[PDB]
């Protein structure tokens, strides 16, 4: 890999994320590092309003930039739904707004919380000496308190991380492939299945750090997004940056490109027919990083794994395959459990049946590129 | 360059010498397609179509016949689903067909519907081998009624793709001479791709001497329309035998052509960039091109801005060739325009404010580019 903005530690995350703004920005900064209490108290969507409009500017690196998007993001979330009980606010006063939509096109990104943001660039280790493990960690910031940010994001993140080390052996594959290394490809597909087996594992920490009211009636209420939502039906006004409201999604690992990564890498047509999962899927990448994005198009120019493997009539290589695909098979099968446990079990206890249909979509694309 | 991309010196997006015949065992696949006119005409198609044994796709080898028998089992949907062209559909195509269409549709990539690729891209032949690709030596080799125009519509919009072609091929000229920071090799490339794009222009004049505004409008249209938010098959079309529900898809557009995305990319003109209703059409008819070639555009995204580059120099040789290609963009949507008027606007008046209004955004993102006309 090359200038992907791919991590041989930590995949698609951003390695070591900047925790701290230049002293030009601490009046963003003091509203995200208090939101917890900035909502509670009320004084939040006031404090936003007061804010005057700096430039983005004094923004210079890469890791900066991020920072920022994540400190104006997370305070944008909390200005347009308050404390969360459905009073909306549908105007983006323009001293933030204008430097969010700036520092937004900069980084190719739509201006609104994005994976991108509140995981992958959301993270810090305790011990800098100390290993990545949930113990070790923390978020940089959360929206109220028991609202689980910490345990959801960090479970999210270290999902990804653990499928980065199936990333780094990609490059091999492809190898493999155009210089006839039957064996070498062989062995870089199973040691694939072997790191998306191990990400399955690290799914089941979710239970001990997030709670599915907490989630569901707390969490999920600030992820939200203004496209398609009946409370804001024709999205949110950029003042001072947009004419007219726009609409964007909210953040969803479907933004993740690590699992988009392997669907393409193996073949697996996610993206393929005129169906909404297939239409979800695409919208998704333009929420991701633009090297990201970048990445995901060239795996899709390479030759097919999947047609070499079918060409060679070799139960090996056919069942080292279909090691990959049963594991990602297999996540999403964890995966639907965790939707049923925390969004439709909340639910009924205050349709989203679509949701579900969505995900065995995916799910059955996957199922179905089983070769044998 | 990569000639993974599928992209042809001489002929570009377009499939360089596509095939004709199918393997005799698709006999009954070529009778049907040759005589859409007959057919259609005689009220004999859907019962030829629908007494069709179910054939297998495994005898389709290479990608040419691939893409002929796209094109044949394209030209025949749209005869079934539309019929004489005034109203009378049908919902259901017969699994005999729809079966292998899709089979051979998911195969390369594509939607099972037709597609620009289908009927300009790979639905054209030399008369005479050994001259030149000029429209009095070429035909189309599929054609839906009598008088439909489909060869002039199909015929110039292929000379407009291939004139374009000349310019793609210096596209690798662009990149490395930003990287190996040579300023007069970038200079000539942006005046030569400026001057192919001047040159298509040219050839878009042919479509007046060979497409009548009533032909395009009430016949070829018709035929060309999709099930994508038409109410005629509100909720699509069963593929009987392949998907138990209706699936939607859009007919052909040459916002399915590659060119004028592909420019448009190369020059930071940002179309698909927003949120915008021209920006998520032109983002899914790339579903609708091969995958080559929406592996091209995505491609070129990943590369740095030529825009930026010659934005940073202070050269007024460079900004004025980079400029040149964004007016030869602005002139062909112009002149654009100015037929979607003739072919559409003044017939449809003998509600239709949408492609006006697409076609004008795409036209002002692309003026808006500029970086020098006051
Ligand atoms: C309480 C925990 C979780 C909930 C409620 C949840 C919910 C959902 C839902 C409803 C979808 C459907 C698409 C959408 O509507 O956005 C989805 C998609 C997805 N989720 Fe989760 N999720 C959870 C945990 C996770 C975690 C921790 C990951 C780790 C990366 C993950 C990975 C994915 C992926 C990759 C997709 C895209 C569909 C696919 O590629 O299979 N999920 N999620
Ligand atoms: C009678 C002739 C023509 C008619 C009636 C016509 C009509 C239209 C219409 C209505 C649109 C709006 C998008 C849509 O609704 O599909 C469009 C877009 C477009 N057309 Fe045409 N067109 C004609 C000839 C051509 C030819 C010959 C070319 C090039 C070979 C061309 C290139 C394009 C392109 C590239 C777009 C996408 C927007 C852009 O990039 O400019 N058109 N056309
Ligand atoms: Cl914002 C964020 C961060 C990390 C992971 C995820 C996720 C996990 N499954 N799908 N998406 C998300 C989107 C969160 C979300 C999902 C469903 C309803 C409301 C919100
Ligand atoms: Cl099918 C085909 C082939 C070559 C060029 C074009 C075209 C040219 N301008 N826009 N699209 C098309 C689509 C033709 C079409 C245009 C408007 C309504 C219905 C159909």
């Amino acid at each position: 890999s090359k200038e992907y903005h791919i991590d041989e530690e930590v995949g698609f995350a951003l390695p070591n994320p900047q925790e701290n703004l230049p002293d030009f920005y601490n009046d963003w900064m003091f509203i995200a590092k208090h939101l917890p209490d900035l909502i509670e108290s009320g004084q939040l969507r006031e404090r936003v309003e007061k804010l005057n409009m700096l430039s983005i500017d004094h923004l210079t690196d890469h890791k900066s930039q991020r920072l920022a998007r994540l400190v104006l993001g997370c305070i944008t979330m909390a200005y347009v739904w308050g404390k969360g009980h459905g009073d909306v606010r549908k105007v983006l006063p323009r001293n933030i707004a204008v430097p969010y939509c700036q520092l937004s096109k900069k980084l190719e990104l739509p201006p609104i919380l994005v994976y991108a943001d509140c995981v992958l660039a959301n993270w810090k280790k305790k011990d800098p000496n100390k290993p990545l493990t949930y113990e070790n960690m923390d978020v940089l910031f959360s929206f109220r308190d028991g609202d689980c940010s910490k345990g959801f994001f960090l479970v999210s993140l270290l999902v990804e991380i653990a499928a980065a080390s199936a990333i780094k052996v990609i490059p091999t594959v492809f190898k493999a492939m155009q210089m006839q290394e039957r064996d070498t490809l062989l062995k870089a597909l199973l040691e694939i299945a072997s790191c998306l087996e191990k990400a399955l594992q690290v799914f089941h920490q979710i239970h001990d750090h997030v709670n599915p009211k907490a989630f569901f009636s707390v969490l999920r209420i600030y992820l939200s997004g203004w496209k398609g939502n009946p409370q804001l039906s024709d999205g949110l006004v950029y003042e001072g940056f947009w004419e007219d409201p726009k609409e964007f999604a909210g953040g969803s690992a479907g933004q993740s490109s690590v699992f988009q990564c392997f669907d393409v890498l193996l073949g697996i047509q996610q993206t393929a027919g005129g169906g909404h999962a297939a239409q979800f899927l695409q919208d998704m990448r333009r929420y991701m990083p633009p090297a990201h994005r970048n990445f995901l198009c060239s795996l899709e120019s390479n030759p097919s794994v999947r047609e070499f493997v079918l060409s060679k009539g070799d139960a090996g290589l056919r069942e080292a395959y279909d090691a990959c695909v049963k594991a990602l098979v297999s996540l999403r099968s964890y995966h639907l459990q965790i939707v049923t446990k925390y969004i439709l079990i909340p639910a009924s206890q205050q349709g989203g049946t679509d949701l579900m249909n969505f995900l065995k979509t995916v799910r059955s694309t996957t199922e179905k590129s089983l070769l044998k």
